[PDB]
DNA sequence: GCTGATGCGTG
DNA sequence: GTCGGAC
DNA sequence: GTCCGACTACGCATCAGC
């Protein structure tokens, strides 16, 4: 009945009864829209998971086929990552498409969306013959349609579909379609919560029951200590099957048929399906390394400054390569799929490798900085056109000749790789390693890593919790790098010359800042980076306040920002701020120290973060562009 | 055909 | 990528 | 400690306007 009252938060929820659509029907969008409201209006993850599980339990019950689209809509994805589907819609399009469904001038709506920090708000509030209600599988279909449109005049074909949806919207549905398209759904619930909410709902209301189903609450006969243990157990089955097959188009099918408990029997890590890779927790010292890893024996590997390349060789010759995000990078490495046989021993018949592809200068036999690695062509590439040579630095092995080494320790996997593959210096090399426990030979290896052009030390255990089982701990490796050590690495004192407006969590004060570095010769300040991270909320207000005085109507004439985003508020140069950063880069758009190191290009910071306010310094006292040039030169340049 | 704006995926 | 915050 | 969402530089790919 009236979907505008659907409350899946309501206590003692019943899949069939407090639904707001009768069985075998399509699930309505305002179902999802209402649910989303019930989620964004709480803050306890555990409560938010329940509200989704509910909507999910119903869907499992009355409308099985709609399930998969609901998860996706709730994840705000479009499909499996390897499909590389993308909306190609941006704020420009969407804002426009909004104005076009409502009337206001783009330049009026445009300011409301910046003043509110949320597009979805503006679409709804703006106020003919009403069309049929929207369905959830319907909106998912239109979203995919928009993704698929390409080539000239495709934006315009997109703005229609969008104008379409917005015009079949009822109550809140505007709010959430806008937000989905803008990439920023911001509910407070994401993958993990969606995953946990699914595993619950199919445990409370198991799938494949003939309607009307026997057990809508398979939980009702448990004790609270028993339920909370039961769900959590079922949770991990789902979680780890996903971490090996992070693809809902494969799972949700089998789930619906064989239920949760036997899902690991049909959904197994197989070469060709890309799995989630092992993340790295930051470790700000070496004290901290032995606090975390007090007992266990660990290895030490260089941290290469390439990108992650997940290499699949499947029984059947064919190679596929995937990125950190399960994106299909096969097209962009024809110089890898070729060199492929030259690393697998001949008795190696199917494998999965966890490596980092780094840029290699052949004519010099030395590394090339990340910036160069990124100048390779993407998408599809023919093998002749290649220009930036890449050399892999393999540091794990996850599958070999049939077996799935997830369950084996690192020490098991290391020898298994070391002994099955072949080093080629300039193509294929094991991460330079040094097993130890020795503080003095660690920092001797730390400084060494960098000396050899790397960000620092990877640090992982060898036997104790040494698996590749992402589901237990996902940041179980440790990343140890120079700029984390309070009192090391490059910190500069810089000038706040403008500020940017916030989005979402920072809606209603400044979300970013523009930072500048006194050039001496030109008696000009010069934009060097933006900065939107590393302050607390309390500091970030002290900011938006003590800067609410300095506000300018126009630039000062001695400030030169060039091709940086024009700040939304310009500022009278007073505040001086100390910034830490992991590197300095040759900026294709920043003015600071342009000329001193390159004909055209300035210099920016890599991973800028704010450390503290430098009151005792005055703007002519901050770091000079002559200074800035110096740090870039003293930075493993060869 | 080009160019500027900008989406999106690496980090 | 870095980072804080709420639970 | 986990999970989520603020924010960042760099560059290839793409398409509206011209
Ligand atoms: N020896 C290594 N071990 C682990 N990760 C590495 C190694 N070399 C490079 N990486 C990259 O470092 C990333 C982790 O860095 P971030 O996380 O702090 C991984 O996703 C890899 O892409």
């Amino acid at each position: 009945l009236d979907p505008s009252g659907y409350n899946p938060a309501k206590n003692n929820y019943h899949p069939v009864e407090d639904a707001c659509w009768k069985p075998g029907q399509k699930v309505p969008y305002l179902a999802v829209a209402r649910t989303f409201e019930k989620i964004e209006e709480v803050s306890a993850r555990l409560r938010m998971v329940e509200t989704l599980s509910n909507l999910l339990r119903s869907v499992v019950a009355l409308s099985p086929p709609d399930l998969l689209p609901v998860l996706y809509l709730s994840l705000n994805h479009l499909g499996p990552p390897q499909q590389g589907l993308a909306l190609g819609v941006g704020d420009g399009v969407l804002l426009k498409a909004v104005a076009q469904a409502t009337g206001r001038q783009l330049e009026s709506v445009r300011a409301e969306a910046a003043e509110k920090g949320d597009v979805g708000l503006v679409a709804e509030n703006s106020r003919m013959l009403p069309p049929p209600p929207l369905t959830a599988s319907g909106v998912f279909s239109k979203f995919r349609d928009i993704a698929r449109l390409t080539g000239s005049a495709s934006t315009a074909k997109k703005i229609d579909i969008i104008k379409g949806l917005f015009v079949a919207c009822r109550h809140s549905e505007a709010r959430f379609i806008a937000r989905s398209l803008s990439g920023r759904l911001r509910l407070g619930l994401a993958e993990q919560s969606v995953l946990a909410a699914l595993s619950q709902a199919v445990s409370l209301t198991p799938p494949g029951q003939e309607f009307p189903p026997a057990m809508v609450d398979a939980g009702k006969g448990k004790t609270a200590e028993a339920r909370k243990t039961w769900l959590e157990e079922q949770g991990m089955i789902l979680k780890q099957t996903f971490c090996e097959v992070p693809d809902l188009d494969r799972i949700i099918p089998v789930l619906l048929e064989h239920g949760l408990e036997r899902l690991p029997e049909h959904c197994k890590l197989s070469p060709g399906i890309p799995l989630k890779p092992m993340l790295a927790h930051p470790t700000r010292g070496i004290s901290e390394v032995l606090k975390r890893f007090e007992e266990a024996a660990f290895t030490c590997e260089y941290k290469y400054d390439g990108q992650r390349a997940q290499i699949h060789a499947l029984e059947g010759g064919e190679v596929k390569i995937f990125s950190r995000n399960q994106a299909d990078n096969t097209g962009k490495y024809p110089d890898i799929i070729s060199r492929i046989p030259k690393i697998k021993l001949p008795s190696v018949t199917s494998f999965i490798l966890d490596t980092e592809a780094v840029a290699w200068d052949r004519e010099k036999k030395q590394i090339q900085p990340f910036q160069v690695l990124t100048t390779r062509k993407r998408k599809e590439v023919d093998a002749s056109e290649i220009q930036v040579q890449v050399c892999l630095y393999a540091f794990d092995l996850i599958y070999l000749n049939g077996e799935s080494l997830v369950r084996e320790p690192l020490s098991r996997r290391r020898q298994l790789l070391r002994e099955n593959f072949v080093e080629t210096e300039g193509e294929f090399v094991f991460a330079t390693s040094l097993d130890t426990k020795d503080i003095e030979q660690i920092a001797e290896f730390l400084e060494q890593s960098v000396k050899d052009s790397c960000e620092g030390l990877m640090v992982k255990t060898l036997d104790v919790d040494a698996t590749y089982e992402i589901a237990k701990r996902s940041h179980n490796w440790l990343k140890l790098k120079k700029d984390y050590l309070d009192g090391v690495g490059d910190t500069l004192d810089l000038v706040v010359i403008g500020a940017y407006l916030g989005r979402g969590k920072r809606a209603g004060r400044y979300g970013g800042f523009l930072l500048a570095s006194y050039d001496e010769d030109s008696e000009e300040l010069q934009a060097i980076c933006k900065l939107g991270t590393g302050f607390s909320d309390e500091e970030l207000e002290e900011h938006h306040q003590s800067l609410k005085a300095l506000v300018l109507p126009s630039p000062r004439p001695y400030v030169r920002i060039d091709g940086a985003v024009i700040p939304d508020h310009w500022l009278d140069p007073s505040a001086v701020w100390e910034v830490k950063c992991a590197d300095l880069s040759l900026s294709p758009i920043y003015p600071a120290a342009r000329g001193l190191v390159d004909s055209d290009k300035g210099i920016s910071l890599r991973f800028p973060r704010f450390i503290r306010v430098r009151e005792d310094k005055q703007p002519e006292q901050a770091t000079t562009s002559a200074q800035v040039a110096c740090l870039y030169r003293k930075q493993s340049q060869i």
